[PDB]
């Protein structure tokens, strides 16, 4: 005896009447361990893991109003060692909060955490509260590399409002030298034997794991050792406007259009002018986006994954006539439109699932461009953009448009380039 | 300009007119070589990669006929050394067949492979055959795990056939000293900085990873890191018998029949006379497998990567309503069962697809009870059974029907276990 609930599609026995993680950054500054963090959990609340970040740093900010320079980080500077710490219990605290009390899932604790002592004492604080703890190190002595992330996210930060490279770069390597007596790094071998980790070494090169504890940790370690930092530029785009699309019905699997073929061949220049030493191209399954692909004269390759969300029994239907048809459809899809599944068909909820391998690919790859369709493109700039599943389903993807992502900083740049040729609108809001 | 196959609904132009990979073994005897060796092998071929083993043991037996002694693998055995070269050139001949005129993709190479100068040799092979060389390395010295391996899969090996467990057990006890005093393991911090590999340490307790050259490598890796060797067992079964399967209609999401439940009682009876400590409960989101899970009052969990194949315009129909509604499409079928797509629907080759990460948690879980449908649980029997995908769709699974899986020597054992209630047969042959 179950029902099926109505916007979900899910069946549920009819009343009628996995504990939290604590993942720990480790490693000296300018060894990118928010950057790892942020994109950790950019990915994590993606997938359907509420996450959220914990920088000490931030903490810090904010008890000491504005910034002195590295003296503040000095180990014999008494004072900031009491604010330093109390920084790191008071985020401790909100960590309590946010995986006891706020239904979060994963907290990341976005410090340097180079001591034994800094770390035991994370260590007693998840067994009281009955938290796994999983470290994450970062380990590179590569000047170069560490010179370069100094410039890329420190001499801008509000830290160094008032400060000119020169001067920053300066404050920056003592703040460094600070860190470096009492750091202990982790010994899986040794001290950390019984201790769930992985470093990560130069940059990727080289990873060291010990233990993992579930399939959360499991992922989380699958991720790191396939995103990169080379630069790269990902392209999405829907496919040229369809037959559909002018009779404005859902689903289905038309061809171009008149137009549609002229902004295949419209990308075939855009593509051209790019000038990329190499560059994927990946497709859905459907007709359209195959057909624009063709154009670009380019080998590429299909992915099921990437066809257009499943409407199911609106298959084929204009929303006009779903309104009509389905009407008590068309009323839980407009109230809850990321979580509705059409019958027998998806929700937006279905193509993050779906999609997932898609991301871990791109994140994989270097230059990529994507030709899919409207609710599937939300879904993955969703993920480069770090926008929330309430907003997913809304987000603006419109024909005969090319969105170039390019990296910069902590997260992603976006460009839109229209490749002037009409077509029709199939964007619609909340109503 | 482009036209959709007949059997697999896939768009290609119309004409009208991946480096290979050696997957090199390296360890001591009684080391898991062979037990990953062929697991990874199921693995890959499983998710479409064509993989083969070259165990360069079977080489050695081939030519030597009937075995003798730890006396063979002596370093000072001159002749024997000579005999072992030339199986291990024998198998890279093979390989070079496999990779580069046979249409394989990877070729595991089952060896202990222990010293520098032998991986030179197979690295030179790979650089003038233009393949990728990828190593896996299994380290542990736990005696416990040494001598329990020996007896699991040595003490029974072809070799010792005119051995008891007493005398077979000390010669490979010998022949393992043969090897150690040349060992090399690998060195990803100094010699072996440039090759690309992971070493198992202490069964899965630790890893070390170096590189990673393509997604390929990327999931070999993600894999090892997710098996394991602990006791366990894994019980599939489809839904209790329901309305559809009485009306002989494909697709659908009806509900339990009166046997149906009744089967979904004796399930439960069954996992109770199992006495297993835990016990996972895997469904599918369609109504047939969760009212038979709700039947075992033991929290289970909902998959929709579980859900039966998706027929597509044919759902709801009966093989003879197909059979004349669309003629062409049934005969497209019945000769290509696996490849066949269903217009705007699956075939098994999507189903292997969509299961992949079912799989995944399966290695990495315990004991799990699997409530699914014919043609899934076809496909995850297939991988267990290494089972070709000319035969998947064609194994027979029965409702009402309990398989029984047990990790046993180098594969899994199977055991079929009929709860004893009537319901139709969905079985249907090649014809
Ligand atoms: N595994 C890694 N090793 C080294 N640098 C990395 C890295 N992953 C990312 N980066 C680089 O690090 C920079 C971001 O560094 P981030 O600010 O996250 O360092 P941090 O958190 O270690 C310093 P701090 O404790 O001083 O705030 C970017 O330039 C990024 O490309
Ligand atoms: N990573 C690992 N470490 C140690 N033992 C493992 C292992 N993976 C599997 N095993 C165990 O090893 C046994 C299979 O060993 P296998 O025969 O594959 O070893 P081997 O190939 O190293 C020996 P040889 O070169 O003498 O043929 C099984 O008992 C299995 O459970
Ligand atoms: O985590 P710890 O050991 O308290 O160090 C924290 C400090 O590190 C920094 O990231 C500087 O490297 C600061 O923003 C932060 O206050
Ligand atoms: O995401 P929305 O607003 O529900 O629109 C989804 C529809 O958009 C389309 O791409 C048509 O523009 C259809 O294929 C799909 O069903
Ligand atoms: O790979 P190598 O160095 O030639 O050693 C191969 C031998 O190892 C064995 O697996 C025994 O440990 C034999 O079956 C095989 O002939
Ligand atoms: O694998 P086959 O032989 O094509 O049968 C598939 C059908 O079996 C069923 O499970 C019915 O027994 C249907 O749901 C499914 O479409
Ligand atoms: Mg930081
Ligand atoms: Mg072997």
């Amino acid at each position: 005896e179950l029902t099926q609930s109505r916007v979900q599609k899910i069946w549920v026995p009819v009343d009628h009447r996995n504990s939290p993680t604590v993942i720990v950054m480790v490693g000296l500054p300018a060894r990118g361990k928010t950057y790892i963090s942020k994109k950790l959990t950019r990915y994590l609340n993606w997938i359907g893991v509420p996450t959220k970040v914990f920088n000490v740093g931030e903490y810090r900010r904010e008890a000491v109003k504005q910034y002195s320079s590295y003296n503040f980080f000095r180990p014999d500077n008494e004072e900031a060692m009491k604010v330093r710490k109390q920084c790191a219990l008071a985020a401790l605290r909100d960590v309590k909060s946010y995986l006891a009390k706020e239904g979060g899932q994963i907290a990341v604790f976005d410090a340097t955490n180079t001591t034994r002592e800094r770390r035991h004492m994370i260590l007693h604080f998840a067994k009281e509260n009955d938290f796994k703890a999983f470290f994450i190190e970062s380990v590179c002595d590569d000047p170069t590399v560490v010179a370069s992330n100094i410039m890329e996210v420190k001499i801008s930060s509000p830290d160094y409002k008032d400060c000119n490279s020169a001067e920053a770069m300066d404050d920056f390597m003592k703040r460094i030298s600070c860190y470096e007596a009492s750091y202990q790094p982790l010994d899986p071998d040794k001290c950390d034997r019984d201790l769930s980790l992985i470093k990560v070494i130069d940059v990727g090169r080289r990873f060291l794991v010990n233990r993992v504890q579930d399939h959360i940790q499991s992922r989380i370690v699958y991720y790191l050792m396939n995103i990169h930092v080379q630069p790269r530029t990902i392209y999405l785009c829907r496919h040229g406007e369809n037959e559909h699309n002018l009779q404005g019905r859902i689903g289905g699997d038309s061809g171009l259009s008149s137009r549609g073929k002229k902004f295949a061949s419209a990308l075939s220049k855009f593509v051209e002018e790019q000038n990329l030493k190499d560059l994927r191209v990946w497709t859905s399954q459907l007709k359209s986006t195959i057909q624009t692909a063709e154009a670009l004269r380019l080998p590429y390759e299909q992915w099921k994954a990437l066809n257009e969300i499943d409407a199911g029994v609106c298959e084929e239907l204009t929303y006009e006539e779903i309104r009509d048809t389905y009407p008590e459809e068309y009323a839980l899809r407009e109230q809850d439109k990321y979580y509705y599944r059409y019958p027998t068909g998806e929700s937006y909820q279905d193509l993050v699932q779906r999609l997932e391998p898609v991301i871990m690919e791109l994140e994989r790859q270097e230059n990529v461009l994507v030709i899919c369709h409207q609710a599937v493109l939300r879904c993955l700039l969703a993920y480069f953009l770090d926008k929330s599943a309430e907003e997913m389903p809304y987000l603006k993807c419109p024909l005969h448009t090319v969105l170039k992502l390019t990296p910069v900083a902590y997260g992603c740049r976006v460009e839109s380039i229209y490749l002037n040729v009409e077509s029709v609108c199939t964007h619609r809001e909340r109503s």
